[PDB]
């Protein structure tokens, strides 16, 4: 059994830049959701291997998890916040996508998406 390569958080080739909303995704969003107690399973690439998954990455075929959006924030990789924002909801639908209605993980995945959808109706405008 074998993991992919987790998704990249720098590239040279990709335009990035840092903006407020950027900065407002770091600072509020990320870190409100990584402190969460539902946080944990969401902190870095499904290990399928251990997991005992192997369907997982042929189900999934774009994962995403908060390790990587957190080094891609820190890192500033993104261009803007709808990139972000992207990368949070695949990492949702990912988990409801695998998991059937009602699953733990599925019941932590809504927690964190509330939590997530409470901050970023006040994402600020951009300056
Ligand atoms: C470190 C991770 S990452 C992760 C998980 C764990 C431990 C877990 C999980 C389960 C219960 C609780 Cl309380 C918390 C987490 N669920 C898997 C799916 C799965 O294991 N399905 C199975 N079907 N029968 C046998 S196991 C999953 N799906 N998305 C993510 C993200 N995970």
């Amino acid at each position: 059994s074998m993991n992919p390569p987790p998704p990249e958080t720098s590239n040279p080739n990709k335009p990035k830049r840092q903006t407020n909303q950027l900065q407002y995704l770091l600072r509020v969003v990320l870190k409100t959701l990584w402190k969460h107690q539902f946080a944990w399973p969401f902190q870095q690439p499904v290990d399928a291997v251990k997991l005992n998954l192997p369907d997982y990455y042929k189900i999934i075929k774009t994962p995403m998890d908060m390790g990587t959006i957190k080094k891609r924030l820190e890192n500033n990789y993104y261009w803007n916040a709808q990139e972000c924002i992207q990368d949070f909801n695949t990492m949702f639908t990912n988990c409801y996508i695998y998991n059937k209605p009602g699953d733990d993980i599925v019941l932590m995945a809504e927690a964190l998406e509330k939590l997530f959808l409470q901050k970023i109706n006040e994402l600020p405008t951009e300056e």
